[PDB]
C-alpha cells in the first residue's frame, strides 16, 4: 500500500538527524538559469527510487548556504531539494515566490539527468525562511497543484493567502524580525478553514533559528513533507496529539489526523 512510501518506520529521534538515503549535491550556477539565482540541489543517490521535489528559498539578505543543513536533511530522508539563491539578496517575498516557481520548473525540465532520474515531478512542495516563507505562502496561493508548503519564521506584508495547499508554519517565540503576532499567527489564522494547517511556535527561538540544525524544525518539516508529498500516514503520529516541550504554542484545524 502507498506507492510513494520510502524509508523505514520513523522514530522522533531518527527525524532529528540525516535520514537513510545517501545524498548527492549539484551546484546550479547563477548565470546558468533565468528566473532565479541558481542554488544547490540535494538529492538521493545509491537508489533506484523516485522522490518528490521541494524548492526552498532563504531569507532576507541571505544565501542558500543558510539552509544547507535543511536541504541536506530533507534530501537524506528521501526528497529532491533545490535551495535557491535569489536574483538579488534584497528581493522581497513575492519576488521570491516567482523565483520558487522558476526553480520548480527548472527541477522538472532542465536539471541534470541524474537529478531528473530521482524526481517524481508530479509531487512538488515549497519551503522558505523569512521573506522566503512569505514567498512560500504566495506561491501556494498562485499554484495549488503544490502538495505542501512550510513557511519558516515567515514575513510578508500581505496577511491572507487563499490556498488549498496544506500549510505548516513554524514561528519563533522571540522573533523580532518577523514577530509572530504580526506575521506567522495572522498567516495561520487567515488560511482557509477547509485547508489542513498547523502552526508550531518554538520556545525561546529567534528569527535565526532556521539557519542551523534545529530538532523541532527537522521533525515538523520532514513530517509535513512526508505526510503530503508522499501521502505517508506513518508521519501523522508526529503531527497529531502533540505534546512537545520545545513548543510554546500549537494550533491546528486537525484535518490531517
Ligand atoms: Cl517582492
Ligand atoms: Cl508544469
Amino acid at each position: 500500500s502507498n506507492p510513494y512510501q520510502r524509508g523505514p518506520n520513523p522514530t522522533r529521534s531518527a527525524l532529528t538527524a540525516d535520514g537513510p538515503f545517501s545524498v548527492a549535491t549539484y551546484t546550479v550556477s547563477r548565470l546558468s538559469v533565468s528566473g532565479f539565482g541558481g542554488g544547490v540541489i540535494y538529492y538521493p543517490t545509491g537508489t533506484s527510487y523516485t522522490f518528490g521535489g521541494i524548492a526552498m528559498s532563504p531569507g532576507y539578505t541571505a544565501d542558500a548556504s543558510s539552509l544547507a543543513w535543511l536541504g541536506r536533511r530533507l534530501a537524506s530522508h528521501g526528497f529532491v531539494v533545490l535551495v535557491i539563491n535569489t536574483n538579488s539578496r534584497f528581493d522581497g517575498p513575492d519576488s521570491r515566490a516567482s523565483q520558487l516557481s522558476a526553480a520548480l520548473n527548472y527541477l522538472r525540465t532542465s536539471s541534470p539527468s541524474a537529478v531528473r532520474a530521482r524526481l517524481d515531478a508530479n509531487r512538488l512542495a515549497v519551503a522558505g525562511h523569512s521573506m522566503g516563507g512569505g514567498g512560500t505562502l504566495r506561491i501556494a496561493e498562485q499554484n495549488p497543484s503544490l502538495k505542501a508548503a512550510v513557511p519558516l519564521t515567515p514575513w510578508h506584508t500581505d496577511k491572507t493567502f487563499n490556498t488549498s495547499v496544506p500549510v505548516l508554519i513554524v514561528g519563533a517565540e522571540a522573533d523580532t524580525v518577523a514577530p509572530v503576532s504580526k506575521h506567522a499567527i495572522p498567516f495561520y489564522q487567515n488560511l482557509p478553514s477547509t485547508t489542513p494547517k498547523v502552526y508550531v511556535e518554538l520556545c525561546n527561538a529567534s528569527h535565526i533559528a532556521p539557519n542551523s540544525n534545529n530538532a523541532a524544525i527537522s521533525v515538523y518539516t520532514i513530517s509535513w513533507m512526508k505526510l503530503w508529498v508522499d501521502n505517508d500516514t506513518r508521519y501523522r503520529q508526529f503531527l497529531c496529539n502533540v505534546n512537545d516541550p520545545a513548543l510554546c504554542d500549537f494550533r491546528t484545524n486537525n484535518r490531517h489526523c
